């Protein structure tokens, strides 16, 4: 569950697509080429909305959500798509399942009817989400092959910021640093790049990366510091690790109103014929 | 999945009591010695209860319940507390749990507003029913170590059937075989003999032992049929394996009305006070 390239992904998700269209086309009620069906590219699309409005959920979940909870959830839900359709299982309810399953995973104290209670919707709709997160727990659970624990950056980002804290005391303000560090480390998450790096390079390219999009530059940092190594870096790596994420968040483009407007319609006009009879 | 003796289930279930008296000692509200706690005994006749009630569950079940299914849900039971206490979990929960999750896992189709709906209870108290299995899924799916697929008995059996039928045509009335042997498999099930052996020894314990007690005899079927072997047995040890199957129906206390009763009420006492803050 790290892989290689996000040529690998990519790989994975157009099989996932292809895989759906067979079975779809299998199952008689269209044919092959039939623009019902969605290309990997305009899946995609609809999963970054759906990890947006993903995220959006979690920031108003009243019982007030910790970061480890929403990070959990958007990896589970990008693992699920990464060998299955959108066109299969709606990401609506995949996404509110993956927020479920991370609350009980990660043991944040929720229950269920809490948990959709965060909904705007009236108390049926909302029992009904409940029972639409039954339907695909076990699914979710087999598509993540059962290896439900993932490592967020957020535990070695408070570590990094106190390192720099004790090493580096002009910087006593961290509260910035943190604050942006956040804000940046928010657009990687919504990358490839939790797929693609460890937690700790991806919260040291937060971190480094902000107090520099500051103006401060602790030239020493990595040198001195982190002569120590737990993740796979002859420095040299680890830098070209960080541009290259630095780059994965600098050509990363948001699903756009309009396009998802249609795609939603197709991908709802999809779940409306019975092409998974 | 497969154990060694009784004993080996025993320690097991002992283990599992020991530790929730301690967590329940641990978090103040109880002491030690105090009689709230059911003993390891107690325990099992409130699962021999409710595996029955979970059999009767699946009985009624009005959309047809496949037994492949309800095989399943009863060795997910089983397999739950031989590592849980009933004071922890309820298995009037857990119980129910299994059998959702068994028509998931064997990919029954039945929706979950269908299967609550099997409940002689109000609409909303059924929604709470679904509710609670959303809570205890992926506790039951961890505890079970995340393996989930159980060979049951009604395969091979349904083989043994067909072996007898095309090889002694003279009972080419097996319709009185088979329920006969069906019952017999159904006091088995209720055993630990599931946790115990394999699904072909259980399903050849419960036809050879059944046709014997219909009168007839097949002198001839294990040694001619039998000199094929799937499952480790020189005949010798199979022959004793039956007895061993054989014997351990014969003794097998059912659980009796009053005691229930008792036991029911100090589990509710138990999880009416917080022993589990």
């Amino acid at each position: 569950w790290t892989f290689s390239s996000e040529e690998q992904l990519a790989r994975l998700r157009a099989d996932a697509n292809r895989k759906f269209r067979c079975k779809a086309v299998a199952n008689g009620k269209v044919l092959p080429n039939d623009p019902v069906f969605l290309e990997p590219h305009e899946e995609m699309t609809l999963c970054k909305y759906y990890e947006k409005r993903l995220l959006e959920f979690c920031s108003v979940f009243k019982p007030a959500m910790p970061r480890s909870v929403v990070g959990t959830a958007c990896m589970y839900f990008k693992r699920f798509y990464l060998n299955n359709s959108v066109m299969e299982y709606h990401p609506r309810i995949i996404m509110l399942t993956c927020a479920f399953l991370a609350c009980k995973v990660d043991e944040f104290n929720v229950s269920s009817p809490q948990f959709v209670g965060n909904l705007r919707e009236s108390p049926l709709g909302q029992e009904k989400a409940l029972e639409q997160i039954l339907e695909y727990e076990l699914l979710l659970i087999q598509q993540l092959n059962f290896h439900l624990i993932v490592h967020n950056p957020y535990r070695p980002f408070e570590g990094f910021l106190i390192d720099l804290k004790t090493r580096y005391p002009i910087l006593e303000n961290p509260e910035i640093l943190r604050k942006t560090a956040d804000d940046f480390l928010n657009r990687i998450a919504l990358t490839d790049a939790y797929l693609l790096y460890t937690p700790s390079q991806i919260a040291l390219t937060a971190i480094l990366s902000s107090a520099s999009r500051a103006g401060i530059t602790m030239e020493s940092y990595l040198s001195e510091s982190l002569m120590l190594k737990e993740n796979r870096t002859c420095l040299s790596q680890l830098l070209d690790i960080m541009k290259s994420m630095r780059n994965l968040v600098k050509k990363y483009e948001p699903p756009r109103s309009e396009e998802v407007a249609v795609l939603k319609q197709k991908l709802d006009r999809c779940h409306s014929a019975e092409l998974a009879l």
